[PDB]
Order: structure tokens, then sequence, then C-alpha cells
């Protein structure tokens, strides 16, 4: 059976992310959302918060599971029984970054990457910008899953 | 079972194209290469030549078949039993063009598109440029499948 | 009083276009939609059809009028009592094209151009793609104003 | 009356910036340059220096005033009596960044953003690069207003 | 001795082009401007006009000569005693196009291409846009060499 | 005699870098690789390691020498007897960054920059990504010169 890994920091997961999960889940036998926390401790939500938000936001996808990633995505793919990497693209910047990483990943491990285009309505949505706006008092609730909104409302006070 | 359509004009098919076919075929149960001939009669090879070149260049992919496309790709996908569209991206220009078409296709029919990154060695390869160079006496044989080279050698004299 | 010209071919006008008109009309005392028909006779709707579709789609904008353009946009701006040009940007390609034309226009006539970002939901909408999809039997009615849909329904049969 | 906010860090203000101010001031009843100092204390000039440099560089624009910004630009716009945001674009990178922020700003507050193209002669001018060159002994005086040059000459020794 | 070919259609040559010639001529022992006329007869100036305009605009560059090109640029380079191709880049679009052609040229013939960045003041200048503006009555004389202006003034009436 | 400076951090030098050196060395009388270490102490290899890796990787280029850079590249060019700067471009991002720096460098010192396109096979290779992959246990030996591989093998344990 085929399997797609969707790696990312998901800090926090957005509706753009969930859209990608849904589209991967419709095409692959199983999907694994791999949460990679960047070495620099400066992130809004801790690993367990990130995991819980993704799980709670994907209860409608029975063939998806959430796991913490360690090391190279390609090692996660090969060791943990997947067949491909799936990532979303919003912009030309995403494309350039992801193209480089995909070619590097194919080179080092023979692992393929498939990209999907953002839904137009979420094209401007990013975890970073949503966090920045939320912290300055802006309403980003329409851009994030309810389980994230619930936690953002508590975290801001 | 899942099924990917890889639409294009393939005039002629290149090693970049075959690379995409191979990568789709490894991920989807079946692949259909859909040849769409553009209304303007100005193309190098006729439909039957295009079909034959793709077939001859993909004998190593048992789960791939070649068909002529008519009308919207999304109608081909829905009527003819596929589940997704697969396209390759070499450049920022490809990305912008393909992003627009993918969003349009999702809007009109709910059909998803997955993109794959060009292999680095074929990033500069296009049917148009290969044809243009070949017609001016340049050697493009390393960029095209042997069945195409064989036919290009005959067509040039 | 300030005045913005929104030049384009509008063949046909889309909801993306109307969105730009609305945003210009909210900022400038008056707006003039200038229809420029390209020398090559290959366009879907004739000048009068184009004019009527824009008028019918902008009845809610009392400070907007529709006119046919001739020659340089900058001459239309200076002679016909406007103060600026307003154009929409969807993509990096639009940006590069429009940047060049804006700098050229500032150079030759001192006329400024202001750009507005596409609404995310219409980012993939273009007259060309909508026409192409419609002619192949695709449903683009959610992307175009009703006065355009009405005429497209008649033109297709 | 219409009003444009031109937000930025202006550390320091450049001739590219002043060019944008001039073009906004010619189109809007009033302009407010909103200085936003980024949380990280690593900036060349303190808030008061930044304010003074902009004021001194815009004495020829009677309808412009300088203010310090706090929080979301869109809140500054709505509370402080403006109608729009105006920003300059030099490059594709600026376009992608500003497009995202404009769509986010329209989403959260309904506030429009208008972009203007850089003057060709200042396209390569940025506060960061000018500061970096100046600190290594390069002559950037033709890229910055005299009030900035005067202060840069003192700051370097 | 080193030699650079600067291929193009030069219809007509602009000040942007001359800027590139000057910069190549300062770096290479000799420069050859190779005029390639595109198969489609739709160009403003005939080959001899193009040749004359370049010659007349480069009298200050003793190490430059003008020639008509036939076939692949790389064949002109190898047969006619040059060592490299030199081309200018204004935009991201130029970069993508020229990158592809350079990689193709290196592949087929081992010939290197060096790119130079446009001067900021000519970044928006192109033969096509200048011709289009001139034909609509716009003043482009500051963008073109005097020998071109002289001929454009005669051609317009 | 002509002379090209190829500035960079080379931390570490990659096969992409060596490719550029080779292509510069074939066109200019001499080449100087100028190693610029960024103020932030966070780099993998110290200056002397960087110098040694470049020297050891370029023994086949008799007209190339390696030096440490201080201050503006343009001062190194003018004082140290070079005539031009040479840099490689892989991506649209490189192009935008390098275009800005080249225009700034021409403005402040009259020094020209020539760009060369990446070899397709190294387009995705960067020092940063190679280091990141290597530190996570990925095999990047095909992307780096043997003298770098030898040192990377020791540094990882
Ligand atoms: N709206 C969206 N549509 C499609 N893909 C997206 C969207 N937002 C993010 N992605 C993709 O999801 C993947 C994981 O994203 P990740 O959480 O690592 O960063 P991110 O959302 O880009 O964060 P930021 O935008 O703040 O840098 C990446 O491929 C990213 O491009
Ligand atoms: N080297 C390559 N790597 C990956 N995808 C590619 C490559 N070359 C073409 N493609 C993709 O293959 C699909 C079909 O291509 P098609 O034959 O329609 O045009 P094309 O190869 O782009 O022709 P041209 O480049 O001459 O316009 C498109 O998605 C295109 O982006
Ligand atoms: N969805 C949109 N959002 C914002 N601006 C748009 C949108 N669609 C078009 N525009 C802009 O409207 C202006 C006039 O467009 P015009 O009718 O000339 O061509 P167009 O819509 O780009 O047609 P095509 O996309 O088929 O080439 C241009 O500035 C264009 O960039
Ligand atoms: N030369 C220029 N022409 C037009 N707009 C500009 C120019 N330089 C900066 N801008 C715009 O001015 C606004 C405020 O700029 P800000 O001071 O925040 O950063 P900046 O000049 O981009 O600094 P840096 O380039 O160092 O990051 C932004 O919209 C920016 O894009
Ligand atoms: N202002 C400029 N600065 C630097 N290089 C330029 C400039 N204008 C054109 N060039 C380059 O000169 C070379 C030859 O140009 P050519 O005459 O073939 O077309 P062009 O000027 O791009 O015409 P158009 O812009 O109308 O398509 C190309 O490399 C082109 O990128
Ligand atoms: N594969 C490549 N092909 C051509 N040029 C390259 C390649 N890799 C790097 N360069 C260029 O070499 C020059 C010096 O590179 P430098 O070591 O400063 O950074 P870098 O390789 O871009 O590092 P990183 O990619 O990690 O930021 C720059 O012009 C860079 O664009």
């Amino acid at each position: 059976m085929t399997g797609a890994v969707c790696p990312g920091s998901f800090d926090p997961v957005t509706l753009g992310h969930v859209d990608i999960f849904e589209r991967a889940a419709a095409q692959f036998d199983e999907v694994v959302v791999a949460i990679l926390v960047n070495p620099a401790k400066t992130g809004m939500f801790d690993l367990d918060e990130r995991i819980a938000m993704v799980k709670e936001s994907t209860t409608h996808l029975p063939n998806l599971r959430v796991q913490v990633g360690h090391g190279l995505v390609v090692d996660f793919v090969r060791s943990c029984g997947m067949t491909a990497i799936v990532k979303g693209l919003r912009t030309g910047t995403d494309f350039e970054y992801e193209l480089q990483m995909a070619q590097m990943n194919k080179h080092i491990a023979g692992v393929d990457t498939f990209f999907v285009a953002t839904a137009p309505r979420y094209s401007f949505v990013s975890s970073s910008l949503a966090k920045e706006v939320a912290m300055l008092g802006g309403d980003v609730s329409e851009l994030l899953p309810e389980p994230v909104n619930r936690r953002l409302r508590d975290r801001l006070n």
C-alpha cells in the first residue's frame, strides 16, 4: 500500500495544512503527519500541543496518523513504511525552497515528493503570519481549525 | 484503484517527460498519458507519431497506457476512471502556469493535481527548445528517448 | 478631484476585475474603465458587448463610468481628466509585466500606477482561461458576473 | 477625505522611500508615515532618530505627517482616520511578501493596500544594504536623503 | 584572445543593449554583436537597418564588430573564433529564459554564457515596448541611441 | 590582464562552486576566490579550513588563487588588481539577491559583475543544505569535492 508523509512544523496547524492532509488522504492508502520541531526553542506550541492540535483537527480522516519526526524526512519515509512525501505550495518562494529539498531528497534516498497547490482561499495563510497577527490582537479564527482557535484563545491571556 | 492522468502535447516526448511518467507509475495503480493536440496545426509530429513515440518509450511501465485527449482534462479524469492529474514542474514559470490551471481544475470539477519536480539533469529540457535546436543542426539525442531520436533523424532529411 | 483609469481588454470582464473596480471606486473620486481592444481581431466579444458587460456589472458603483480607450493609456489619463492608473496583480508574472509598463508610463508621461492584490478567491481567474474552459464545456459561472454568464450562455450555442 | 498610511521600519529612510511618500502624497489627501520598530533591539537608529530623519526629508510634503506605529497596521488605519495602506515594490520578493500581508490585512479588517513600483534608479536601494555598505566604508550618499547622510557621517565615527 | 558574442534581434538596438556591449567590450578582447532575425517577417527594421543602427551606436567601442547570425549561436561561437556568449538580464523572466538557453548551449557545445545585470535606469527598456509606445506617439528618445531615434523619426511618418 | 574575483563564504566549498571556478578560470587571465567569513561565529569550518578546502579542490586550475576577503568586494577588486566579479546563479532567489548586489556594486565603485548559470546537476546544491543533511546522517559525498568529504567524515565524529 502507498503512504505519504506530510512533514512540517505545524506551529500551529492551519486550515491550509488540513486542506493538504485531506487531499493527500484521498489519494494515498495512509498519511502520516510528521511533526519536526526546529532546534531553536522559539516556537509557540510545544511538541505535545502540536500533536494534539493536528489529531483533533483530522478526526474526519481515518487513514491519517500523527507522529513526531526525527532526522531526515527520507529516513522516516523509508524506515517507517511510507512511499512518498507530500507538501503544499502557496507561492513562488515555496516552490523554489521545496524544489531544492525535493531534488536533494531524491538524490540522497530516491524518495519522491509530490506537491499540491494551495486552495486559493488559504493562499496567504501561514503559521508564522497567523501567530504574529493573533499576538497583536487580530482575528485569525477563520484561518485555523477550531481546536487551534480554542488553544490560541487560552494562550493569549 | 487510484489513477493518474499525465496530460500534455508531447511533441515530441522527452526524457524529462518519461521521468515524470516513471515517477507517477511508481505511485499510482495506473497512469494514462493523455495527448492533447493544440488547435493550431503547427506542431512537428502528428497525433499518431506522438502516440507511438510515447508507447515505444514506456514499454518498461506495464501500468501505463497512452490515449488521445479531447476537451477538458478534468472530464477525461472523471469519465475515464482516473483519480488525479500529475504534472511536472521545471521552473517558476511552470509553477505559475500550472498553479492557475490546478486551481481552476479543482474549482470546476473537484479534481486534484499533484506536481513533481524535474530531475535536475532535465530541468532545461523542453519539447520546443529541443525541436528548435534539432532543426538548426544541434545534437539533442541525450535529451530524448531513442524512439524519438530515430524519428527525428528521419524527419530532418 | 482624483481619478483612476483601469485599462484592460475585459474580454470578458470577470469577478476579479469587478473586485478591482470596487476597490478603486472606494479610494478615488471617479473611476474610468478603459476598454482597449487589441489590433488582432481574435477576441471573443466585440467592443460594444465588452462595454455593455462592464456597465451592467458595475451598476452598484455610481462613481464609475466605462469608455473605449485609444492609444496610450497615459494620454487617456492626461487628456481625459484622470490622475492615476489602477491595475490588479494576481501573480509574479503580472507583477513583472505591470512593473515594466508602470515604469515606462512614469517615464514617458509622469503618470503614476497603483496596483492592488487580487482577492485570494479570484487569484486563478483570467478572461483567457475562463473563455477556454467555457468553450470546452466547463462551468465558470461562479467566476464571472451574471451579465457575462447570460451572454456566455447564448454565445456557446 | 482619503488617507494613506505608509508603514515601515525606515532604519534609515532612503530616497526610494521618499519617492513613495511623494507619490502617495500626490494621490491621497493626507499621508501618515508609520514607523514600526521591530522587537529585536538590533537596529541602527533609535525611534526618535528615525522620526527626525523622515520629518527632515519630507518638508516639501505639507500633507504628510510622521507617527510611531504600535500593533497592527490595520488598527492604525481604522482608528487613526486613514482609508488605505500604501507600500512600494522593488522586486518579486517584495511582491510575494507584500501580497501575503495585503491579503491578510484585507481579511482581518477590510483594509485595502495599494502598491507602487519602485523608480528604476532606486530599485536596488534598501535600508539594510545601504547600512551594510556604509559600515564597510562604501559611499551611499546618492541613495539617501541629506538629513540621513548627515547623521550617517556622524554615526560612522 | 577571448571573445564574446552578444546575440539578439536588436529591432531596434536600445541604450540597454549598448550598455551591455560596453560592459562586454571592457572585459573581452573582442565582442561580436550577432544579429539574429526571427523567421516571422514581422519585425520593424530590416537586417541592414539593424546592422547600421548597431554600428552607428557603437563607434566608441573599437574592439566590437557587428555581424549577421545564422543558425545556432554556439556554432557561431565555435566557428567564428569566440570563446563565450554574453547576455543581459533585466527581470526574473529574462533569467528563467536565459538560464534554460545557457544550460542547453553548454550541453550541446560546451559553450559558456555570462550574464550581466541591467543598469537600473534601463531595466524597463525593451525593443518591443519601445516600438509599441513609439508607434502610439510616445516619446522614447531617452531610451534609444540617437542613430535609432533619427531612423524612428523617419519611419513614423 | 583581466581578473575575476569569486567571493563567497564557501563553508564548505561544493562541486557547484568548483564548477563556477573552472568556468571563470577558462575565461579570465586570473581568478581569486575571496573567502568572506560572516560576522556571526556560527559557521561549520574556520577560515583556515575553508581556505585549505578550496586550494585542495582547485589544484587543476593553475591560474586561480585563494585569499581571505575583508570589507567590500569592490575594494578587493580595485585594490588587489582584478577587473570583475563572477558569481553563480542557481535560482530566481539567487538572481534577485545577486542583481541587487551587482547594481549596488556598480553604483558605488563602477565594478562589473558577470553571472554564470549553475550546471543542471548541481542546481539544488548549497553549502547550507549539504551541511544540514550531512549532520543528520545523509550522504552528500557526490555533491562535494573529495577534500571536503575527507574533512566532513572527520568532523561528524
Ligand atoms: N495554505 C497552504 N496551502 C498549501 N500548503 C501549505 C499551506 N500552508 C503551508 N503549506 C505547506 O505545508 C507544509 C508544512 O508547513 P510548515 O508548518 O512546515 O510551515 P509553514 O506553514 O510554511 O509556516 P510559515 O508559513 O509560518 O513558514 C509546507 O510544504 C508548506 O509549504
Ligand atoms: N524536464 C521536465 N521535468 C518535469 N516535468 C516536465 C519536464 N518537461 C516538461 N514537463 C511537464 O510535462 C507536462 C506536459 O508537457 P508538454 O508536452 O505539454 O509541454 P512542454 O514539455 O512544457 O513543452 P514546451 O516546454 O516546449 O512548452 C507539463 O506539466 C510540463 O510542465
Ligand atoms: N483576479 C484578478 N485580480 C486582480 N486583478 C486582475 C484579476 N484578473 C485580471 N486582473 C487585472 O486586470 C487588469 C486588466 O486585465 P485584462 O482584461 O487586460 O487581462 P487579463 O484578465 O489578465 O486577461 P488574461 O488573464 O486572459 O490575459 C490587469 O491589470 C490584470 O492584471
Ligand atoms: N526603492 C524602493 N522603491 C519602492 N518601495 C520601496 C523601496 N525601498 C523600500 N520600499 C518599500 O518601503 C516599504 C517600507 O520599507 P521598510 O523600511 O519596512 O523596509 P526595506 O526598505 O525593505 O528594508 P530592507 O530593504 O533593508 O529590508 C516597504 O513596502 C518596502 O517594500
Ligand atoms: N535593458 C537591458 N539591460 C540588460 N540586458 C538587456 C536589456 N534589454 C535587453 N537585454 C538583453 O539583450 C539581449 C538581446 O535582446 P533582444 O534584442 O534579443 O531582445 P529584447 O531587448 O529582450 O527584446 P524584447 O524585450 O522586445 O523582447 C538579451 O539577453 C536581453 O535579455
Ligand atoms: N550549484 C551552484 N551553481 C552555481 N553557482 C553557485 C552554486 N552554489 C552556489 N553558487 C554561488 O556561489 C557564490 C558563493 O556562494 P556562497 O558560498 O557565498 O553561498 P551558497 O553556496 O549560496 O550558500 P547557501 O546556498 O548555503 O546559502 C554565490 O554567487 C552563489 O550563488
